[PDB]
């Protein structure tokens, strides 16, 4: 049963990805039968308005292909999707800015520098066989923070839940080699808050690194599946490195136990990220939100001994820079380990 | 004689959302514990604090409905309002709610010391373009007229009228007619209330005490304008109030031009009721309020666009600033901010 409605749940999300298109053009024909809808006075103002919605259907088209691109390379009648399912499409393609783009470089600096830093510290050549220690990413996303500290020599596993990762991660890590090969167009459901209309349909390329340049001996590898079901051996892993990831929990303090089981004794959890919990004031869903304060005073009652602390860590996330409103994060960072 | 009837409805509406903050409020934090009591004991007692933290948040949502509920009292017993009338209890909407929580805190962007950064940045450049176009060498203050669309709480009509020009504030929304009623004509002596404008907010929490800060306003006295002063606020969409033609000298937009189903009505209103050499300033972002909403025009339009639609109008461009940073009704302590790049202009409808 648990199998095959997993199963449902993956056709689920394939019709998601093949929906795209369908979605984003009655989204621009309602833009369109609005300004056609126009006294023709005012219409005439704008003599490049419709000739720009054709650009945006253009733009559609080619994500579209790529989505295509992703579904087809990952199996190997196209019925509505949810909104739910398009909203988190459409974050799925400005992760790959994030993750994959010259263009989302200053984000992994804030992000993912702090704690590739803290793994080097804590596990030093002159101390450790980078090839013997176990990293654990979960909720690794499209992968490239995992990419990164394979890329060290260390052996790093990433876990994702969601196959809108999955499917994309599987894509960029094992069918690309060909730097800015592929192009995305990740704004242009964005009508808002565009300084030119340009800044609306420009691409982003990707991806801005080969990601089969992984050093010889390296231990690169991703799980499918609930980071909280898949882990149950305990004393395994030598670090975990969560990033915005915490907050994805019903509940926070569940999370906190799974790190504690599988953590060896004297292995660190390395966490960077805000508390956007994910399903706050959600219908019928359970969350359990805690301030900052709360959650370093279950980590401490754990029995984890704080080596780092840094609030205000200034991060952003698939943010537009080139948009008139931004959102930004005062993360924390801290490292803590279990007592050997 | 159907709009009589219409807004009659709406104003008990929204009076009747200002009632049901509590109950709403009240069942959100009861939510929260039943889950938390549902969690195992021994993960309960891992945080002793907990339940007394909700209790905390209980009386700031008290004290916010009584508020909530002096607000009621003073609009009610107001003789403009007697065409409203005096038998329905329900229950209001998410979206009223949503409303109600966007007003507790404009309060701090315009009345509390606690909002004096944002007013800085965003109130004073506007402030600045009106000093310099209408100086006091050279003008009487008192005979330039001044119109400020979707003034809010009213602080920036406020202090253009300080500055003793003939200023009027206008706005649609009762949440902010019964507010700024409430603050302009009753809070007489500086920040003998209090709020707690960021209990709902559960999330991006550095500290618990955070959560339950109160916020104290108003910071000015608002009758503290000098004898002389001529300030004033209109009720009511800012299409339909204002008709004459050629009538102002300037007009004022902050973080307005956004709200329009169509922003090209509102540039080609602002056109007709200026005087020839008249000004319009305008500062804040494109965050088009309809966008992707059922059954809701809305008209999208880059910054460019609309620069383009209003030099085709005839506006002469003075001053145009990009990257204007600013936030609105930021939470200082918050783990999660968002931030504004605006756009100041100052057009000129010609001679
Ligand atoms: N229980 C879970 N097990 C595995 N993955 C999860 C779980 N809960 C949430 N996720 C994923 O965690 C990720 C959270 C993302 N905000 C962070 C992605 C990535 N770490 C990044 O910084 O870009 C999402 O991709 C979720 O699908
Ligand atoms: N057609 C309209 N006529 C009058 N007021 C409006 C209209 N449309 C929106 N508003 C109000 O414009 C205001 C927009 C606010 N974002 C800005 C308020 C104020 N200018 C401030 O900067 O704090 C809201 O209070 C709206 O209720
Ligand atoms: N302005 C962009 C903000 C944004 O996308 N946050 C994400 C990711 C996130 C935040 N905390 C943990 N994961 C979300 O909402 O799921
Ligand atoms: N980060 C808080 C954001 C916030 O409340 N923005 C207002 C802003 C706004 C933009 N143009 C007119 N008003 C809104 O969404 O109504
Ligand atoms: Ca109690
Ligand atoms: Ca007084």
């Amino acid at each position: 049963e648990e199998e095959r409605l997993e199963r449902e749940h993956f056709w689920k999300i394939i019709n998601a990805f093949r929906y795209y298109g369908t979605s984003m053009h009655e989204r621009v024909n309602r833009t369109e039968r609005q300004f056609r809808s126009l006294p023709a006075n005012q219409q005439k103002l704008l003599p490049q308005f419709l000739l720009h919605l054709d650009k945006i259907r253009k733009c559609i088209d080619h994500n579209q292909e790529i989505l295509l691109t992703i579904v087809n390379d990952c199996i190997h009648k196209i019925m509505p999707a949810s909104t739910f399912d398009m909203d988190k499409l459409k974050s799925t393609l400005k992760q790959f800015v994030r993750d994959w783009s010259e263009t989302g470089k200053a984000e992994r600096d804030a992000c993912y520098q702090p704690i590739i830093k803290e793994i080097l510290k804590n596990f030093p050549k002159e101390r450790w066989d980078p090839s013997k220690v176990n990293i654990l990413v979960p909720g690794a996303g499209l992968g490239r923070l995992a990419w990164e500290i394979a890329m060290l020599g260390y052996a790093c596993q990433g876990n994702e839940w969601s196959f809108f990762m999955l499917f994309s991660s599987n894509f960029v890590l094992n069918r690309c080699s060909e730097i800015n090969k592929y192009k995305l167009y990740p704004w242009i459901h964005q009508f808002s808050n565009n300084r030119r209309s340009a800044d609306q349909i420009r691409p982003i390329f990707f991806p801005d690194v080969d990601p089969h340049s992984l050093p010889p001996g390296s231990n690169f590898s991703m799980t499918a599946g609930d980071f909280q079901e898949i882990y149950s051996e305990c004393n395994t892993w030598d670090c975990i490195a969560t990033c915005f990831f915490i907050d994805t929990a019903h509940n926070v303090i569940d999370y906190i136990d799974t790190i504690w089981k599988i953590l060896k004794p004297g292995g660190i959890w390395i966490n960077l990220g805000p508390l956007l919990y994910h399903f706050e004031n959600l219908a019928n869903e359970l969350s359990i939100e805690l301030s900052y304060e709360d959650i370093k005073n279950v980590v401490l009652q754990y029995g984890f001994k704080v080596e780092v602390e840094k609030e205000s860590v200034l991060s952003t996330y698939t943010v537009n820079d080139l948009s008139m409103m931004k959102y930004y994060y005062e993360c924390v960072l801290f490292v803590v380990r279990k007592p050997q």
